[PDB]
């Protein structure tokens, strides 16, 4: 419905979703067309854990100072602001010679973009009644999918239009001015409630891991699959040099929205663990023909109709995914644990970028995907094995905090302590290769065995709610 508090709710939203396609899909296609090897592709999907660890920073926003104007407006301009200049500066860096700096601006494109997005939702939620909400969060989401496909399809496009990839990212410094100018015309309107107090919740639940690792392991699928698929389509087979972006994103994002409604429409005749399994079984399915287009390239059609599937199977569980979640919140503080398992939901994300990149190289392109059918299974056969704990939210809406210790649970948590330590002690030892400050040959060496020991904690962590489910 148009009114004056309409158009900002698209254009405010079509400011989040252009840096989100920037930072995953076209720099990969920046550095697939320029010849940038399979691995370090792989690597630059790292830069989006920015917009998946946001639940850190959306505490900070409100306890930091304002910066020039109040606190919702005015640091919606600096985050666009500061996007108009990353966008366009990273347009100034040339693949090839200099990725480095294109890599460090890409986070910061990646750490401002997702201060886009946390400062307009604390703005779409002071400024939406519960009457309007919805009305707007359609607007706005609207604009996030314009947003993405003007990023996505349309950028790409341009870019073959334009002579270089330059042009694209330095248009949508042009297409942020209205951004901006939307973000001045709008009139103006903690970190323990946010994210200290859901992790409490989701750790002294008796599910706790199982429904972690059901939250991780179900998208692993999608996740391995998407990630690389704009290299494939470009540096794989002969649908190459733009079109991808007009199918596999334009398309590919009505795939997902078309999708997603019919996640809502059969979820109402289908049980949440007779949706979820149907549409994660679907969703291992769907990345069967991305193996298709890797064996031989039958026709473009090929693409444009798998990309429909892909995504279809994937967007509509995306749907049972974003219930599940939805039947793991109290009401006590929902709409945190929400945020929070998404957010919590891509740790499991995190890993699949470097392996996604390191996979391509010493096995084919049809083995990765081949990988990413079986790769899906982990979170389907975790969901068969976690039926029994998702029979209770839909009979009785409660949690069962008792832990029961885990048998002894500081031979479970405990010896992963020191991993996840261990990630910000292994980015130590990074710098060291770069910098040759000290000579450390192991380099990697620790961080891949005891990683998976971590991982272990969480799967004999895991192995312990099963055998103490039954008390």
């Amino acid at each position: 419905f148009q009114q004056p508090k309409s158009a900002i709710l698209l254009i405010l939203g079509f400011a989040s979703g252009l840096p989100l396609a920037l930072t995953s899909g076209t720099l990969q296609a920046w550095m697939t067309v320029e010849n940038i090897d399979l691995k370090t592709i792989g690597f630059f999907s790292l830069v989006g854990q920015a917009y998946v660890f946001k639940f850190l920073w959306s505490p900070v926003m409100d306890r930091y100072t304002p910066p020039f104007l109040g606190r919702r407006r005015g640091w919606l301009v600096t985050t666009q602001i500061l996007l108009l200049i990353a966008i366009a500066a990273m347009g100034f860096l040339e693949p090839g010679t200099q990725l480095r700096w294109m890599a460090a601006l890409a986070v910061v494109i990646a750490f401002c973009s997702a201060s886009q997005d946390i400062v307009f939702d604390a703005w779409k939620t002071d400024v939406l009644p519960a009457e309007e909400r919805g009305t707007g969060a359609a607007i706005s989401v609207l604009g996030y999918r314009l947003g993405m496909l003007v990023s996505g399809g349309l950028a790409l496009w341009m870019a073959d239009k334009w002579l270089g990839w330059q042009g694209m990212y330095w248009l949508m410094a042009a297409l942020l001015v209205p951004c901006i100018i939307a973000t001045l015309l709008a009139p103006e309107p903690t970190l323990e409630q946010a994210v200290v107090a859901p992790l409490r919740d989701f750790f002294g639940r008796n599910n706790a891991w199982l429904i972690l690792l059901l939250i991780v392991l179900y998208k692993l699928g999608d996740a391995f699959a998407m990630s690389l698929t704009t290299t494939f389509l470009i540096r794989g087979v002969g649908f190459d040099a733009g079109e991808v972006g007009m199918v596999n994103k334009t398309l590919g994002l009505i795939a997902t929205i078309i999708g997603a409604l019919y996640g809502g429409v059969l979820m109402q005749r289908l049980s949440l663990f007779r949706a979820l399994l149907i549409f994660g079984i679907l969703q291992g399915v769907s990345n069967a023909g991305y193996w298709l287009l890797s064996i031989t390239d039958k026709h473009l059609m090929s693409m444009a109709v798998a990309v429909f599937f892909e995504n279809l199977c994937g967007g509509m569980g995306t749907a049972a995914f974003v219930a599940l979640l939805m039947t793991l919140c109290n009401k006590s503080f929902s709409a945190t644990q929400f945020a929070l398992l998404s957010a919590l939901s891509a740790v499991g994300r995190v890993y699949v970028g470097p392996i996604a990149g390191w996979f391509v190289e010493a096995h084919g392109w049809p083995t990765f995907y081949l990988f990413s059918v079986f790769a899906a299974v982990p979170g389907i056969l975790l969901l068969l094995i976690c039926r029994k704990t998702l029979e209770y939210t839909q009979q009785t809406e409660s949690f069962m905090m008792r832990r029961h210790f885990s048998g002894a649970y500081q031979f479970a948590l405990y010896l992963l302590l020191l991993g996840c330590l261990l990630l910000a002690l292994w980015l130590i030892m990074l710098a060291l290769n770069a910098i040759d400050y000290t000579s450390f040959s192991f380099l990697a060496g620790l961080l891949e065995v005891a990683a998976l020991i971590a991982i272990a904690g969480v799967l004999l962590g895991a192995i312990l709610d099963y055998l103490a489910l039954r008390r």
